[PDB]
């Protein structure tokens, strides 16, 4: 037997996310390197496991670590990094990160991954995950025409490459904010809660890459926010035994014929519904709060959109009978008595949602400079901006928030200089919505961190340095 080869084949095997961080630390044991310490710890596990199982991800993963942008992870070789959030952009930023050579430290609040809902993927992500060596990490992946993970498949699958490529990864830690350096010979540091461990506190860094979801506002940065009418929306995952006529039931994606008939025996009262069959069988439907009120899944009517879908307002019994009517009816009860997945806390996954506010960031970059020592701020995801999830833009626009952080800490570890750094990337993410797979390279394949690989027409000089003058934060 061989310790190495077991451990290695589990962690890829591995389906839980305290797995893959136990066979890892099993696997670096075993072949003498530690986790956490970049590519020459990725350059020490790839030699010594050159055999069958193991051998075509390293040449895949090498192919993109040497493409020529990466200056073969020579390029971010003096650049200190703060990743946070570990959703699918925070840990695709990271490998973005690791791979250009950076100290790549990666800090989240939550300790396991334990969302089911099933994320629609545009052509050149599904070919980007594939050449990241998915097809490896994940069996069933985008499989058949099918082009959707689910969010917790997208994160095991991007963790693994995160800590194949070195990323140093901290788990149930929450930034809060920064630490000013308070002399002139200090750096920028984090602040962590609950107390982190000893170097983690002490950790510096110039670059800092938060990917934290919609939900948080990182300091110094303006988000813009669009309100228009309430569009209340309902999720759900039923368990996908995979039976043969299980698995006989089509995927679906008020206009037809159809929304109009669900009125009838079930009388639920919704615009557009949506299915996708994955490890679970995903269902996202836009409800119309007329009715919610009417079939008693909200309590009472309060004015507020944030209000009215709290905790307490939401009936969590009605909620299950009116998405499983919902379900059942939409496949005409082909699926039979659909069961519930379960969070995450054991509660059947279903979740009433808010499709109201579009949040969207002023700016995708800000420096902060303060002592002598730069700071670069960027963000990438949900909290740069928030996609109608209907459309299924997120993984896309992350992806290429992540791409467009990269692209910022190249030109930044090339001295470019902030005022600079900055209006390059601001010219760039002036496209992040217009951006569609109709208006963008055709050669998905070529798919790289320049970003005119990807953007046609590019121009980085839309927005000039002089536009910009306070987004860099001169302190002193
Ligand atoms: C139900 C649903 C359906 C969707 N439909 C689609 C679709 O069909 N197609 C599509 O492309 N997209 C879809 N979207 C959007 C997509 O899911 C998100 O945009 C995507 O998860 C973006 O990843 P992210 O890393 O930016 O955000 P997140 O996945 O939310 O990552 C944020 C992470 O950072 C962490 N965090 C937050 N604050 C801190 C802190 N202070 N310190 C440390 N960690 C922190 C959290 O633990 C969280 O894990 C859908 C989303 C949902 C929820
Ligand atoms: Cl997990």
């Amino acid at each position: 037997t061989n310790p190495a080869h077991d451990h290695f084949e589990t962690f890829v095997q591995a389906q839980l996310c305290q797995d893959v961080l136990s066979s890892f630390q099993g696997l670096c044991r075993a072949l003498g390197v530690e986790s956490g310490g970049g590519l020459s710890q990725y350059h020490k596990i790839k030699a010594q496991l050159n055999y069958w199982s193991a051998k075509s991800l390293w040449a895949k993963l090498d192919k993109r670590a040497s493409q020529p942008v990466y200056q073969q992870g020579q390029a971010c070789t003096n650049t200190k990094c703060l990743v946070v959030g570990a959703g699918p952009c925070g840990l695709r930023a990271a490998v973005e990160l690791a791979l250009l050579g950076a100290r790549v430290v990666l800090v989240e609040k939550r300790i396991k991954f334990s969302r089911h809902n099933v994320l629609h993927l545009w052509p050149f992500t599904i070919h980007d995950l594939r050449a990241l060596g998915a097809k490896k990490f994940y069996g069933r992946f985008c499989t058949g025409t099918l082009d959707h993970i689910s969010i917790r498949q997208l994160q095991l699958l991007l963790l693994k490459v995160a800590l194949l490529l070195g990323v140093e990864i901290h788990w149930g830690v929450k930034f809060t904010g920064l630490q000013p350096p308070p002399r002139k010979g200090s750096g920028w540091r984090a602040q962590l809660q609950p107390n982190p461990p000893a170097q983690l506190a002490s950790y510096e860094f110039d670059v800092l890459i938060s990917a934290a979801g919609g939900k948080f506002v990182p300091e110094g940065f303006t988000i813009r926010e669009m309100r228009g009418k309430l569009a209340i929306g309902i999720t759900a995952n039923f368990v996908n035994g995979r039976t043969v006529e299980e698995t006989q039931v089509p995927e679906i994606s008020y206009n037809q014929k159809f929304f109009q008939s669900l009125l009838k025996a079930t009388g639920i009262d919704l615009e557009n519904i949506v299915y996708y069959k994955d490890e679970t069988h995903y269902f996202v439907m836009t409800a119309k709060k007329q009715c919610l009120l009417r079939l008693g899944v909200l309590r009472q009517d309060l004015s507020e959109t944030d209000q009215l879908l709290g905790k307490a307002n939401v009936v969590p019994e009605a909620l299950q009978r009116f998405a499983r009517a919902a379900a059942d009816f939409a496949t005409h009860g082909k699926l039979g008595k659909l069961e519930f997945a379960q969070d995450a806390r054991g509660r059947p996954d279903v979740a009433a949602f808010d499709f109201t506010s579009m949040m969207r960031a002023e700016s995708s970059a800000r420096v902060q400079e303060k002592h002598g020592a730069r700071l670069l701020l960027g963000l990438v995801g949900d909290c740069l901006v928030e996609p109608f999830w209907p459309l299924g833009t997120g993984v896309a626009r992350g992806f290429l928030a992540a791409f467009d952080a990269a692209w910022m800490v190249k030109r930044w570890a090339e001295g470019a200089g902030p005022l600079e750094v900055l209006a390059e990337r601001e010219s760039l993410y002036q496209l992040l919505s217009q951006t569609s797979p109709e208006n963008m390279h055709r050669n998905v394949a070529q798919y790289g961190l320049d970003p005119a690989t990807r953007y046609p027409n590019l121009n980085l000089r839309a927005v000039t340095p002089n536009q910009v003058q306070d987004l860099y934060d001169m302190m002193d």
